[PDB]
Parts: C-alpha cells; sequence; structure tokens
C-alpha cells in the first residue's frame, strides 16, 4: 500500500476520532498506537462497546481490510459511527499508513 495516500485518508477519515501516537489520547475513538497482532478492544483506558470488547478477532491487515469496508458489518452493535471505505485499494492504502504510524 501506499503510504502517503494512507496518511491522507487518515487525515481525512479518522483523525477526527482516533490518534496513531504512543501515548496519543484518546478521543471519540481510542488511540490506536499498537494496534496489529492484537486483539480487539485492547487500548488501554478506553471505554468500548461490549460488541468492539468481545468480537474475539485479531488485528492485522486482513482483518482491517475486512473491517474497514463497511465497520458495522463487521462489529455489529459498534459505537464506531463510520460507514466504511469501499475501494479496496484506498483500505489497502490506508492501512499501509497505519502499520507505519501505529507502530513508530
Ligand atoms: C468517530 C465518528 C470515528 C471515526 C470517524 C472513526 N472511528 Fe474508529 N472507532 C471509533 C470508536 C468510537 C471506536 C470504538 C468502537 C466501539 O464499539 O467500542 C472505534 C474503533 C476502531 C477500531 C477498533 C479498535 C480496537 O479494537 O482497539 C479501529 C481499528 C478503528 N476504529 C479504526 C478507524 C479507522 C482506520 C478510521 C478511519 C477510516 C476510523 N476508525 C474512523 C470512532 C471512530
Amino acid at each position: 500500500g501506499d503510504v502517503e495516500k494512507g496518511k491522507k485518508i487518515f487525515v481525512q477519515k479518522c483523525a477526527q476520532c482516533h490518534t496513531v501516537e504512543k501515548g496519543g489520547k484518546h478521543k471519540t475513538g481510542p488511540n490506536l498506537h499498537g494496534l496489529f497482532g492484537r486483539q480487539t478492544g485492547q487500548a488501554a483506558g478506553f471505554s468500548y462497546t461490549d460488541a468492539n470488547k468481545n468480537k474475539g478477532i485479531t488485528w492485522g491487515e486482513d482483518t482491517l481490510m475486512e473491517y474497514l469496508e463497511n465497520p458495522k458489518k463487521y462489529i455489529p452493535g459498534t459505537k464506531m459511527i463510520f460507514a466504511g471505505i469501499k475501494k479496496k485499494g484506498e483500505r489497502a492504502d490506508l492501512i499501509a499508513y497505519l502499520k507505519k504510524a501505529t507502530n513508530e
């Protein structure tokens, strides 16, 4: 994926609810640092729905590709109010950005 294109997507569609940096604040949504290779619902200090807390999957490229297409379909009951990114290539670019920015 294209990290620069992914950053733009993140800024436009995600940043208002999410920070990525280590120690970043929670906003409407949880800070995302450390997301890759961890189960759903594990950001310290964030109050998740039971739906996100108990989804029982590990985040990675494949599960983020599915989730970001349509969050409510993957996690019914989620309080992330976002319809999804419909284009597969845009999801891949965003995910490549996230794999860098949430791991720095
Ligand atoms: C505010 C309106 C949001 C927007 C825009 C985005 N997200 Fe979000 N996200 C939000 C909330 C409130 C939550 C918790 C939902 C719950 O039911 O408890 C989330 C959750 C996620 C997660 C899961 C995190 C985890 O399990 O630890 C991910 C991976 C995620 N959000 C990513 C993400 C992306 C990449 C966004 C832009 C496309 C995006 N979110 C937008 C709130 C909001």
